[PDB]
């Protein structure tokens, strides 16, 4: 089974590409376990149709003493992706740390992590790299991890931390598996991304383009997969897909020094002095 | 003295409208103090025209034999605001907000809250509310919060979360001002945050509009108000500024039960079904 996880800035469609790729990868006859481990995103509601599953923690939180049943908190969606939410910290007192330890752990339990999944996607917030969100990594529940960024400052500046983060854990096996760009429509914005993933020790495994037809999908609560097979964009998570799966290039990143950062964002226009 | 923080989810411009907000304030005779307390945001840039100014954090690690300089960490911007930056936890390992306590702290010792201030404002990360991105309110050291949201579920999910924590902590005198819109350019975004915030027992303290000025003065280190002092949207950011300023409007807020956030979205034409 792989054990992938997508990290990256918030605000960049980093789970309507994680959506979309693990859409396009069950065509390809996997079974997929997607976990949303994002308290600000909603990872499966292109997969499951809805809106914010019922969540691991809520659950868990609710009121009564009945055991979890697997059935409440993982739902089949397109593909045949089963679909999770570990669901968000108590509000100004819990740790997303333990919360997805804990959902992770009763996921075990309930058997969730069956014999013929090809797959397990955590899509993990990106916006602070702090010990509670890399837990996934430390834990050794994700081994490969993909970068969602774009061409803008603080979304270049998120992968490098979360690479650093990802360093530290290279003994145990997690590796960085790629970045993939979100197009933002930036002038040099492929060049720039192949640039950062190149100092990285890694590449840019794909270039997911700006395309109307994924708001039409997504108001249509479905990934672009789903929505039109044939399309262009379809082809283009396609790709992606076909990339992550037989990617055999995974690194420990080599996070990039404050100035070469800096530098590359003049050089690129990101800013100007 | 104003103790203010802003929260919001990320990717929506949220430290542009700080940085703004607090810029357009310091040209109406304000002295303000600015602590970055957001890892994915450059909370300070804008007022200081570099980037990634030294953090508390960074000072702290690399100390010497002798003590800090307040100026080490302490940089006068635009406008004379005294502009910090915590800086993020150790990737992977550290915990947010004990990085947050700490450079807090560091500020109090070195006498930074001077007798003169008019106020402090915090740019604190929105996408998760745990524990420790709460602690600026829990620890009493902001009490007039502002959420910056858009016309989008997740943005305002978001911001109900927030409320959930800011109401947990009540009666240690933190209050919500109001909703600032940062306008997504959606059909009825405005009516939708309206309601939003009334259903919170609130305002829409501003209707911040998307402009091209923006980006413009930010890819030259800039905010608005320092890039062209009269410019349609800087005369927004005053307003808004003279808006919080004048604000008399500071409730417990109540934040929606889920059921009522969705049917928003529906009523709205945010979600269609
Ligand atoms: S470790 Fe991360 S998620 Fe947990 S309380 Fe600290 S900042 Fe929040």
């Amino acid at each position: 089974m792989r054990q992938i996880a997508i990290y990256g800035k918030g605000g960049i469609g980093k789970s309507t590409t994680t959506q979309n790729l693990t859409a396009a990868l069950s065509t390809m006859g996997n079974n997929i376990l997607l976990v949303g481990c994002d308290p600000k995103a909603d990872s499966t509601r292109m997969l499951l149709g809805g809106l914010n599953q019922k969540t691991v923690l809520d659950t868990l939180r609710s009121e009564g003493d009945e055991g979890i049943d697997l059935d409440t908190v993982l739902q089949p969606g397109f593909g045949g992706i089963k679909c999770v939410e570990s669901g968000g910290p108590e509000p100004g007192v819990g740790c997303a740390g333990r919360g997805i330890i804990t959902s992770i752990g009763l996921l075990e339990n309930l058997g969730a992590y069956t014999d013929d999944l090809d797959y397990v996607f955590y899509d993990v917030l990106g916006d602070v790299v702090c010990g509670g969100f890399a837990m996934p990594i430390r834990e050794g529940k994700a081994k490969e991890i993909y970068i969602v960024a774009s061409g803008e400052l603080m979304a270049i500046y998120a992968a490098n931390n979360i690479c650093k983060g990802l360093a530290k854990f290279a003994k145990g096996g997690a590796r960085l598996g790629g970045i993939i760009c979100n197009s933002r429509k930036v002038d040099g914005e492929r060049e720039l991304l192949e640039a950062f993933a190149k100092k990285l020790g890694s590449h840019l495994i794909h270039f997911v383009p700006r395309d109307n037809i994924v708001q039409r999908a997504e108001i249509n609560r479905k990934t672009v997969i789903d929505f039109d097979r044939e399309s262009d964009q379809a082809k283009e998570y396609l790709t992606l897909a076909d990339n992550v799966q037989n990617n055999n290039k995974l690194v420990v990143p080599t996070p990039l020094p404050m100035e070469e950062l800096e530098a590359m964002m003049v050089e690129f226009g990101i800013v100007e002095l």
